[PDB]
């Protein structure tokens, strides 16, 4: 749909706050700081793939709307994760040891726009078409 293509990162707000809200280790924090991943986006049928590609790590998710699936996040934990569609917003939600994070992604003029929450930390990621 709209969200359909290969979108590059081009610019990140408060991320190394977010993954340390979610318990990212030095690591970790140090390979996602300055990474500037690839999201490839697809859809065949119910289900939608969403690969996350760069240097050091990559991740590929693949869902049906509505549907919980098992996860292992880039961070390497082990969520619950549901993926909806609210007026044009991909909404996800990831559910774990008593505590969630959302994810929600929205095309905004010619941005591909990803806001990530946890508890009172707010992170924005912008990408642009490759
Ligand atoms: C948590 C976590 N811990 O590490 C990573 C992580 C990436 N997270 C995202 O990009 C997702 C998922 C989190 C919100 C932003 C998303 C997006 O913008 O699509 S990209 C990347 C890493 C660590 C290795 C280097 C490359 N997330």
């Amino acid at each position: 749909d709209a969200f359909v293509g290969t979108w590059k990162l081009v610019s990140s707000e408060n991320f190394d706050d977010y993954m340390k809200e979610l318990g990212v280790g030095f690591a970790t924090r140090k390979m996602g700081g300055m990474a500037k991943p690839n999201c490839i986006i697809s859809v065949n049928g119910d289900v939608i793939t969403i690969k996350t590609e760069s240097t050091l790590k990559n991740t590929e998710i693949s869902f049906i709307l509505g549907q919980e699936f098992d996860e292992v996040t880039a961070d390497d934990r082990k969520v619950k994760s549901t993926i909806t569609l609210d007026g044009g917003v991909l909404v996800q939600v990831q559910k774990w040891d008593g505590k969630s994070t959302t994810i929600k992604r929205k095309r905004e003029d010619d941005k591909l726009v990803v806001e990530c929450v946890m508890k009172g930390v707010t992170c924005t990621r912008v990408y642009e078409r490759a």
